[PDB]
């Protein structure tokens, strides 16, 4: 037979198009393996006449686009991209309303701890490793999050509908972002083994589990050594932009910019709902696009980021 052709674009991470011509006849898979159009899996569908000019996402099937997947993805996963453009199919129809200033997401697919999620991220001083999370992360905030919460979902191993947690996703994203001008020094006193100290470096420097109250964590905290005695652990040296506190769900009261943000969870376990409070001038209570505010709050909160510069304890 003849031979029709079409002009189109492919890339891995849409900075380095290849320039590419495909048969109309054949479909997209056949000619360059899995690809995708804006989260379509067009890779069964032959190509359209309306097609040409556009660029699509394929996998890396060569060194030098392996390459430019990971200079701009920082995994070697051979799913990422497939998770991302599955991800980035439903994400790309949710809404971003701008809620008090802030980029929140419209309730849908169960996206209410990726909401509140986005909403954290808005507020700490965070430096996303891979240039796909920066990039994303800087659109976010100027009110196009797609693809931000679609390499969230991706980088997080979570899919679309999934359930999860806003403790364990920022943990994941933590992994991902510049922490090393972060570290933590503990001292833990025992009345039997004595006296010990750490140094956290990274994720485990910004994270604690066991109370919101970070004034509490710099009293000391009950935790048990190697014989059963409830020793105290007191924080002394915080080198951070930020901390993160979280306990599991409980009535907590909230005051008028004495921390940064919370994360409320409402509900069981796993089936609960997610919102967002925010210190301003007042407290602020952001349920995806939702809005409502209050001088005082008490109420079910299991995760409290609070700023930091740089601490020192004066306890000898
Ligand atoms: C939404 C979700 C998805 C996956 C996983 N693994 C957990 C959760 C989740 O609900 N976590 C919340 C915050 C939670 C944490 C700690 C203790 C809790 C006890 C009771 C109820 C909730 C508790
Ligand atoms: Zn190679
Ligand atoms: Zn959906
Ligand atoms: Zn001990």
């Amino acid at each position: 037979a003849e031979v029709r052709t079409i002009k189109v674009f492919t890339t891995v991470d849409n900075i380095n198009l290849h320039t590419q011509v495909v048969d109309m006849s054949m479909t997209y898979g056949q000619q360059f393996g899995p690809t995708y159009l804006d989260g379509a899996d067009v890779t069964k569908i032959k190509p359209h006449n309306s097609h040409e000019g556009k660029t699509f996402y394929v996998l890396p099937n060569d060194d030098t686009l392996r390459v430019e997947a990971f200079e701009y993805y920082h995994t070697t996963d051979p799913s990422f991209l497939g998770r991302y453009m599955s991800a980035l199919n439903h994400t790309k129809k949710w809404k971003y309303p701008q809620v008090n200033g802030l980029t929140s997401i419209k309730w849908a697919d169960n996206n209410s701890y990726l909401a509140t999620a986005l909403l954290t991220l808005q507020q700490i001083e965070l430096k996303f490793n891979p240039p796909a999370l920066q990039d994303a992360y800087y659109r976010a905030r100027a009110g196009e999050a797609a693809n931000f919460c679609a390499l969230i979902l991706a980088y997080c191993n979570k899919t679309v509908g999934e359930l999860g947690d806003v403790r364990e996703t920022m943990s994941y994203l933590f992994q991902h972002a510049n922490l090393d001008s972060c570290k933590r020094v503990l001292n833990v006193v025992c009345k039997t083994c004595g006296q010990q100290q750490t140094t956290l470096k990274g994720v485990e420097a910004v994270m604690y589990m066991g109370t919101l109250s970070y004034e509490q964590f710099k009293k000391g905290v009950q935790i048990p050594c190697t014989c059963g005695k409830q020793a105290t652990k007191y924080l002394v040296q915080q080198e951070s932009p930020f901390v993160m506190m979280s306990a599991p769900p409980a009535q907590y009261e909230l005051k008028h910019g004495t921390f940064t943000c919370a994360s409320e969870y409402t509900g069981n376990y796993q089936c609960g709902h997610y919102k967002h409070i925010t210190s301003k001038e007042t407290l602020y209570c952001i349920d995806g696009a939702l809005l409502t505010k209050s001088s005082e709050y008490k109420g079910p909160i299991t995760d409290v980021f609070y700023k930091e510069n740089s601490y020192t304890t004066t306890i000898k």
